[PDB]
């Protein structure tokens, strides 16, 4: 990247989110016109910037449509701003709690974006660790991106020791919670959190949302353990029961991948484009 | 790091401990080393594993085990350091009971020693307890390793959090599960939960499902552990207890700060002590 002022390339525009881990803002190219999204990450004086820097590059080697594209980076007075591509409409969370369930074909084209996505992450042997409709973006078009690529599926690897990790509980994967007793999980885990986030699209929050986060962890490491469903079996079809049935299966051993579940019929089907989530996005009027 | 054989440069002896590790003997000098293997699969990307060991290369701390150098040879990869002859503290109080105060006291300022330098180079252990410190035939403490980045996943507009071991992580570690994230103090309260390892046999609570103690963590009122057997232990080790097991991280002291306490900086703490629990064993 550059160590610049970013203003010397972008105007800066409305704060679009953030958090602890840092804000994004809507920014356009001085130049070209085109509106962009930038993160903007916050760093401490004593930061170690080359640990930045290297996941930079991971931005830099990875190309998908289904994921944001990254256009460069700026480093300037503790301040790390990443060039991504803008998504008109947010995340599906921002969506979702305005204009309520999706349905079922709605849902149907998501997973079927977000396992094109998670099919490449996975081939380039990085996992996303945190699928769910806060973390899936959606544009004025109606297209589906995720807004990174996660990070490599070896983290820690040449330590003899495990390092497991918490992204969002209620999304998490049971064998991620069972590293806490035991040891390993892999990029399947991203399969069971797409499981999840069908139910959180389907129904407005995911399975066990008002009990409290480490319960729920420890719920999934119990022998007998059930895996989550959908509460009301009429509203769906036979096929969109068996996505989530498949996708939640507790074993990882038994789990698809993301190649496999691209061949299930609930994503397999025609009628599937963006078109459906521009239906979506009229209902916010 | 090479794309050959470590058997080129290396005799290797035994196998110690499955994430795979041998001693071997260097063909030319005859000194001892450790060897870590790690399997790879065909379609796993090179680079990522080198980008690691470039990290090992970077940092070096007399606490922490040296790095000698690393092979690549028909998906194995092999990092070659040093070798610590009596193994972990795990492996020595299994046989030898517990440890003595002064021999705790020792440990911990090494492992504080290894800590602050770990954290002035921006990394975090994660997981300080007795299977992670090693020790040499001469009583010196080792870190096995120097941890991973303060940041990982920075640039993700996320939370992200990697954990170690339940019963010796810090309650902002638990508190994660909820919001926020940690920092590089959550090392000095695994180190008070290791002081109480070391001299009792077990962390705390180990009886308890560990997502459970977790989850206490993260409730009002919790309350940190305490030393069982009060009057087996001085006022300074208490204190150290208390001090590095203090709940929130904002009033926790630093690695730096620790070694200025009186239970690390009292005279007499030398490899001798743990040569007198190495005597233990024979
Ligand atoms: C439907 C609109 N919403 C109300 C319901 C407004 C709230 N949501 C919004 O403003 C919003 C918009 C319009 N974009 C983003 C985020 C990103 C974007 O565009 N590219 C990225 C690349 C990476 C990244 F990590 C985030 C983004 C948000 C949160
Ligand atoms: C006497 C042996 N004991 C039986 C009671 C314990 C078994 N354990 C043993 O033998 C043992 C010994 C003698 N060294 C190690 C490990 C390491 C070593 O030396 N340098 C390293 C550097 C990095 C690392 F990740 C591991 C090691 C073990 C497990």
């Amino acid at each position: 990247g550059s160590n610049r002022d970013p203003r010397d390339h972008y105007d800066l525009l409305q704060r679009l989110g953030g958090g602890t881990y840092g804000e994004v803002f809507k920014a356009r190219d001085k130049v070209s016109g085109d509106l962009v999204a930038l993160k903007m990450v916050k760093m401490e004086p004593d930061d170690d910037v080359s640990t930045l820097q290297k996941e930079i590059l991971i931005l830099k080697t990875c190309r998908h449509a289904n994921i944001v594209a990254y256009h460069g980076s700026y480093l300037w007075l503790q301040k790390l701003w990443i060039c991504m591509e803008f998504c008109g409409a947010g995340s599906l969370q921002d969506i979702y709690q305005v204009t309520g369930s999706l349905s079922e074909l709605q849902i149907s084209y998501v997973c079927r974006e977000v396992l094109q996505g998670l099919a490449y992450l996975h081939s380039q042997k990085k996992i996303h660790r945190d699928i769910k409709g806060a973390n899936i973006l959606i544009n004025d078009a109606g297209e589906v991106r995720l807004a990174d690529f996660g990070i490599s599926a070896q983290i820690g690897a040449t330590l003899a020791r495990r390092l497991s990790f918490i992204g969002t509980p209620y999304w998490m994967a049971p064998e991620v919670a069972a590293v806490a007793l035991k040891g390993g999980y892999n990029e399947l885990c991203d399969i069971w959190s797409l499981g999840i986030t069908a139910i959180e699209l389907a129904e407005l929050q995911p399975p066990l949302f008002d009990v409290h986060p480490l319960r729920v962890l420890f719920l999934m490491t119990k022998s007998g353990y059930q895996p989550p469903r959908l509460k009301e079996k009429g509203k769906w079809s036979a096929a969109f029961h068996n996505f989530i049935k498949v996708t939640l299966t507790k074993s990882p051993k038994k789990r698809p991948s993301a190649t496999k579940m691209l061949s299930h019929q609930l994503v397999s089907q025609p009628g599937l484009n963006r078109g459906l989530i521009l239906d979506l996005l009229d209902k916010l009027k």
